[PDB]
């Protein structure tokens, strides 16, 4: 059941992950430590998100198993069609990025997995 206002709680490889793909350090640093809000709507294949990227509010629909246009950090936007297993594991090919969400009861992690870099995200559903 993903339906829900996930608040962020520990957040792992973002400094890492953000000067891999090319961004600035001066927004990196904003970013890094703020709890905010994580939305999911789910409605049978169309996902709606509500994503807290520091202080940009990131508001797309993802379509499991046809496809969906997601804005990216470095990029445009991004038609990354996402796979479910059991009603809690989400996998997608992102900008050459394998992107696994996995729910544990009521708290989701966000596993962004550039080769070596591991950008993990742990928020709780409100
Ligand atoms: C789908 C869950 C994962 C979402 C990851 C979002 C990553 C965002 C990374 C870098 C951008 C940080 C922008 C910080 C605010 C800058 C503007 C300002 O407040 O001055
Ligand atoms: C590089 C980050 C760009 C911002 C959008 C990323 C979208 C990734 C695609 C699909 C997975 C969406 C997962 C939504 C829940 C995130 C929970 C979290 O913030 O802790």
């Amino acid at each position: 059941s993903f339906s829900g206002k996930y608040q962020l709680q520990s957040q792992e490889n973002f400094e890492a992950f953000m000067k891999a793909i090319g961004l600035p350090e001066e927004l990196i640093q904003k970013g890094k430590d703020i709890k905010g809000v994580s939305e999911i709507v789910q409605n049978g294949k169309h996902f709606k998100f509500t994503i807290t990227a520091g202080s940009k509010v990131i508001q797309n629909e993802f379509t499991v198993g046809e496809e969906c246009e997601l804005e990216t950090m470095t990029g445009e936007k991004v038609k990354t069609v996402v796979q479910l297993e059991g009603d809690n594991k989400l996998v997608t090919t992102f900008k050459n990025i394998k992107s696994v969400t996995e729910l544990n009861g009521d708290i989701i992690t966000n596993t962004m997995t550039l080769g070596d870099i591991v950008f993990k995200r742990i928020s709780k559903r409100i």
